[PDB]
């Protein structure tokens, strides 16, 4: 990681720009949640920046990050390059409406959760309801997010469903492809 | 490791056990075991389709489907299917203990039964967990009516008492319905 | 593991049974068995081209291409085959279920059946993995086009009902026109 | 992995990463599983905001799935002990432990964001050796989860039968539903 | 494993032509099985005939010791124990389990009597079912320890709670066996 | 493997030798061994190969393949289930007229596989190896089928999966089994 | 194992040289994503220096690379030393038209992409559909940089070519080799 | 993971150290132990009469390691106050009762155990009497000294520990291994 | 192993190979045969050789017991090595017939162990094990006619003595020089 006279992230941090590049868990949560509130701080009327090149991940810490979003004042912008797939792409339609973008090569990817469950029959049953519930809740906001309604949400993430940047414009996940 | 008797023929001691009508369910059932049991029940049933048959049962259960095959087997044949828990029966192990025909469930006084809720797995989408859920809840069911039918005890109350594992002496499988006797030694 | 039976003749029990003209598919299926059960039928069909031969299925299922060896010899060879799930037919474990001759395809009451889409893999350049997924489409086209003449549902009704796991019962397996019949136990 | 800030005050430039940015703001963060590691930061992070002022608020937030019940208690007890009030929130996930000490918050002062999951279940643990030694642990573990739920009890009002009965399995909470328990005090809705 | 003529016999079943069955290994569902069957094939073979038990084990697993145990009660044949080597934990309540009168050991065999061992994880409710579970087998083990030793309860209780190793003459003196055999 | 002899020495007394699995050097054997003991045995009667193979092993497919060629006895070839590889040219190599098929069988063709580490030199000699032997294969599969050898080098470019009927058109095969 | 002078590479980026000297991941991308929004910060019309030596890597993180590159309004001017390959040569193409360069003894690789997949049958499809897009992209893009047809490029990256710096050159690749 | 206070630069257990706070945090070896001890020397060198405050959240650890801490609390003129926080288990407990007579604390919920030293030994049967005769020698001296700081016999110690021995807080005080409870105010 | 396979053949005259670490298994199976050959002809001498490393202690004293036990004399030979367990076995044969080639190895030394957990059970282990070399010592003192003092220090470490040596010390009767 170059150093710029700041690392080149602590650098664009100072700028109000926060990069998700990576698969989201706890600590990246974590640390986003931190720069969000920290941003806020130092200013609350400001555009915060959020750049997502993600293959997502846990679906927790990702709304640990969609709910600070929405708590804050600043709107948050969100921008795909590269990918955004799964929670990933659950982020990048959470950005402030008319604030989310992509570039024109940059990959959507939706799709249901993933999980597991294992030991008794009553065991399995409650896993099977908690990600039954958790998708659900994912797609409840989804469909707020981007006007699909939640039946089309359901049969279009049954499966890995990829858009390009004009597609996920389209659906209502982002509001604008940047051109060069 | 395992011994031979000369009878003039030579048989290991299974083999032996099988000419008097005696199969050993002696490990986890997985599918070979399923087979091999289904296949000596067949032949036990072709070679006298009236003398009873003597089910040894010393298991920790394994496969539900494997355990079905050996159930579905037992009742359809001619023969009665006696079964006697020498050891431990448990898990599906106690369920074919419990299919035996009526009045010829047996186990000895320090034999343990335990009897508990289908164990499993899924990962994956969603959907897919769903659908395996679903399917051993489905299992869980169908055991448990045929158990309420082979002890003559509730549905409700087979449920709550396989919630987690039970720990049964040879009396209180007895008492619940799982055999119908203890042999008490002379 | 395998236990003897004597008859002058010493026989392990499958070999016993197959004497009686009954195969045994209780295992996955892999090229291996397949061969086995090939072999089988072929000295079967020599031993008497008219007696009818009993496939027992017990078993998950497993390679495509050993599956259809099984098919296509059970077609091939004059006498019937009869085909009973005990335990579970799961994938090719209930397409060589419904390959039995019509009318002589059974469970037991329990038997669990299962149908679902061909599953695989495919590594490497853009044009192999369409090559590999080319394959694997036309071999489930292959596998519902049978399977349709074989149940008498439509192939599209077939493709909507395989596209997740799909467990049915006895029961739902006849309505669904994998097998004839099930055997209630007398 | 973790950015830095800088901030420039009269007495030459200072340089924090994130995690103590936040700190400086009384904001203990409990991102992690909790094991001894975890308890011993976070116990000092208390001790050391209590010293810097010990009338003014800590604010404890919570993303984490449990661990350590030991470590818990080192949370736990700590935050009992100090003059100031802690608030707790729950952003993402309070499982196990994490939910417990969630509801350990000064009353009044326990959040969540409306998308947080919380989860409560009894705890979890092993034995092994002689017949005595799996009854010592065992009565050791029954006796932790009667603490448990005896102090579970206190914090929501619930009672103790009806904290047994709910923790006998996995149980998953919407903020909403925590907060009709009694495990937090209000749900923050976005303005 | 040597073979013999007279027809071909390993060694084993070479002995237990002769009703003798060797315990010799660690006790565990396999081996109880075997026991088992050779237990039922000389039952019908001869019932009156006297078994041979030789036992050889540092014991293992308590339900296919608990097999091996009631099925020498059921049948009509007396069993006969003698420790060579030792008997440990199951193998010693094996040896004990013998017909009275004709329990043994040689002189230098050691036996060992101990606690039952054990584990669980899981749940709370989980780790308290099976430690009731594991202290009811300790009191159906102590209990027949003490019907077939005359010892109290209370002493099997103790004496049990850690390792104790005893000599053949100690086994005796304590009744779990009958006779020290001494060479001639 | 069930008794009756074992099954597979049951089928061996009346002439039929089993492939049915990956072509190595033991299998090759174990075939060449059965060839030449049924040769013996009746020098005038049919022989009955059965493939399902993956393949495998082209110096052993070439020790079958060469001892099927030397023995006085026609060998008849039937593809059931699959053979791939070395498994599809051991299925041309039967009695012209005398090779079949069952409907529902996979043949598959490729180019062979292979590997070389070392020195520049080395990968070299091992390149030249496996493009001669290529050049074998295709020549003889050219000779068997009918098919020119620059068709043949086509289509063996990549995997090629072909049905029995399409194998008979290919000239792989002469004869689809179809059920009475 | 990096000297300092400023660490070396951050002494590098203060004259606007950026470096791509590994295989590029998420974290490759994110980082020269990074310095190139940083460099257009600190001036919007001074060239941007990019060096190319990295054996390709993940498709999606080189399109986050690509894009950023042609959104930003300074020129980036490329050059490969050593070796591009696969998306590195992909990166090479995207640089400003006349501005992109190689060393004599450079190498240059372009071929398809490469990937997998496994589970059912419409899954592998799925990701069949999903890899082909993702080569018509690339070929499309990589047409309209060197100047050659699809169809030409869909043929050259069949398999595995290796180009000289004067080959990449006549190919469109890149613009010029920089003779010592 | 170790966050910073600036005041100069801190990490936070620096900051509490500068405060005469030790934190024994951790499973009880060398490391450990040489750490407690530099950081006991440390703070009697800068004031020999100020109270030193330890605090135990340990499951234990080595027992040579444990009494280096032990004898270098007792070398120092400074009291060492002790705190349980979690858990104080085996050396644990042993460090937790070292703390200067009136000043060992535990919180309400914090856990005490007690029991006999761990160990090993294989090879010849004269090696293994050594390691033997070594253990019980040093399951001896822990005893002697656990009697001395509770109040307790060295018989009560002795069957006491002859297991895994849990004491909740209040426990532990009416055991004499800690003076008070620290209630919440 | 050659064609009744070889072992048999010589347990056809009496003839018992303990050829490897002894375990267990092979003590049951020297048992087995002892037994055997008793019930086949009880007056008849039996041999046993002996080439092993040693190994269990409990399984070593399983052959030793029936050695004792049963009527026949049992001959011993070491031929190659007896170490350990298998030096206290090869002195265990009967008085005037214990052998060894000139060339053979015997080696003596004091038990292993191993003992893990609270201290009182390490007590329990090394208790267990002194007991067992006491009970060693005596028996070797009694076959030998060396003092319990006398094997004590020379078993403390590794002791290779040759068949010669062994002859002197009391653990052979005999070195079988060859005609
Ligand atoms: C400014 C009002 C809302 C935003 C409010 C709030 O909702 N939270 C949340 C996000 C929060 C975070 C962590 C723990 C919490 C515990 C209880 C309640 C809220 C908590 C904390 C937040 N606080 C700050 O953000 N302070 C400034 C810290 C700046 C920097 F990030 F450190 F740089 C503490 C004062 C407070 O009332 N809030
Ligand atoms: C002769 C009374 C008792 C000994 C009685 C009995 O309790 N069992 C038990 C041990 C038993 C074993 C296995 C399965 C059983 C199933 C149900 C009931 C008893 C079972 C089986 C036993 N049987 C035999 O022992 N038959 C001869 C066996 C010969 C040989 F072992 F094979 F060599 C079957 C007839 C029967 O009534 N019994
Ligand atoms: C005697 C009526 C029922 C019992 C009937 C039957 O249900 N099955 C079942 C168990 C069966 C087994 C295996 C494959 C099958 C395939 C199709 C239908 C039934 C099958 C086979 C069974 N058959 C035999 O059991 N024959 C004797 C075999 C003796 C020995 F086991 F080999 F020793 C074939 C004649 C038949 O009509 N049945
Ligand atoms: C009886 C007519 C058809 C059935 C014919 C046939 O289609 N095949 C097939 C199944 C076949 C099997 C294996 C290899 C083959 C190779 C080429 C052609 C057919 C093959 C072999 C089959 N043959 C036999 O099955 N003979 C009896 C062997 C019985 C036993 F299995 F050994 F017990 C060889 C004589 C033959 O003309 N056929
Ligand atoms: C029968 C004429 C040709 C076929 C001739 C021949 O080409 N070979 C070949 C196949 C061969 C095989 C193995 C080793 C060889 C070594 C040198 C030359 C040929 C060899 C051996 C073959 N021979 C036999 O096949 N003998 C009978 C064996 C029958 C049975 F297989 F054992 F059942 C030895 C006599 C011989 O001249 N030939
Ligand atoms: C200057 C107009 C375009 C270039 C515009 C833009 O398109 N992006 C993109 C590259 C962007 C990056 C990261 C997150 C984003 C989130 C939403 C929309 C765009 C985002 C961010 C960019 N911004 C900056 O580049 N600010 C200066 C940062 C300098 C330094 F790198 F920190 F050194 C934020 C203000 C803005 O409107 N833009
Ligand atoms: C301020 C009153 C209560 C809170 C009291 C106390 O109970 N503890 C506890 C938490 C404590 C911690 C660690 C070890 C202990 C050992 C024995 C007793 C208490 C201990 C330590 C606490 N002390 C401090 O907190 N000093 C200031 C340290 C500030 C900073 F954290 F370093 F930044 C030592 C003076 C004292 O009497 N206490
Ligand atoms: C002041 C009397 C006692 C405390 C005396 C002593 O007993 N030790 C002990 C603890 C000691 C420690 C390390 C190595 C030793 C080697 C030999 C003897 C004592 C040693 C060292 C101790 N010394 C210091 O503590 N010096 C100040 C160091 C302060 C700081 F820790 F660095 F911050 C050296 C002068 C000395 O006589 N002692
Ligand atoms: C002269 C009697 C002494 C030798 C006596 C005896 O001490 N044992 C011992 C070795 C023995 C072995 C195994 C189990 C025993 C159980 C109880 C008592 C002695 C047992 C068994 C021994 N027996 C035999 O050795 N019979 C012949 C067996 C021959 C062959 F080994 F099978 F080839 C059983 C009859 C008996 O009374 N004894």
């Amino acid at each position: 990681i170059p150093t710029v006279i700041y690392d080149i992230y602590s650098r664009l941090l100072k700028d109000r720009i926060i990069m998700l590049g990576s698969q989201i868990d706890d600590n990246v949560a974590n640390s986003i949640v931190s720069q969000l509130l920290f941003l806020q701080a130092q200013d609350s009327e400001k555009d915060i920046y959020l750049y997502i090149n993600s293959p997502g991940g846990s679906v927790t810490a990702g709304f640990a990050i969609y709910d600070t979003i929405q708590h804050i004042k600043p709107d948050v912008q969100t921008i795909c390059i590269g990918m955004a797939a799964s929670m990933g792409s659950f982020l990048l339609a959470a950005g402030a409406k008319g604030k989310r973008f992509a570039l024109p090569n940059a990959e959507v990817m939706i799709h249901q959760p993933l999980g597991g469950a294992q030991g008794q029959a009553t065991e399995i049953e409650i896993a099977a309801n908690h990600i039954l519930k958790t998708r659900e809740k994912l797609n409840r906001i989804l469909s707020e997010r981007t006007g699909q309604s939640i039946e089309k949400i359901q049969k279009d993430t049954d499966r890995d469903n990829f858009l390009t940047a004009e597609e996920a414009k389209e659906y209502g996940l982002i509001d604008e492809v940047m051109v060069p």
